[PDB]
């Protein structure tokens, strides 16, 4: 069962900082599905644009925790999608 968040909701919440080359009036057209996997630490994240899956990434919460240890606040969850590490870890653990 995917948990779905629009880019706009994640932007409002502070999880998402920006999407390169997307006007903020297009954030409503971007949706992220976050899907559990057979590993408790690993999440399958799909990036959709107007209902179409454009890319996907597997995120291991331990890789995020390692970032929280270089004192890194933000990452690029997709080459264009900047996200806040601490808020993402909280989201994935919720």
């Amino acid at each position: 069962k995917p948990v779905k968040y629009t880019a706009a909701k994640l932007h409002e919440k502070g999880v998402l900082l920006d999407i390169d080359d997307l006007q903020t009036n297009q954030f409503k057209n971007v949706t992220f599905d976050i899907i559990a996997t057979e590993d408790v630490g690993i999440f399958d994240v799909r990036s959709k644009f107007l209902g179409v899956e454009m890319e996907k990434v597997q995120l291991n919460i331990q890789d995020l925790l390692q970032m929280q240890y270089e004192g890194v606040a933000v990452m690029k969850m997709f080459d264009k999608v900047k996200v806040n590490v601490n808020l993402l870890i909280y989201l994935l653990n919720k």
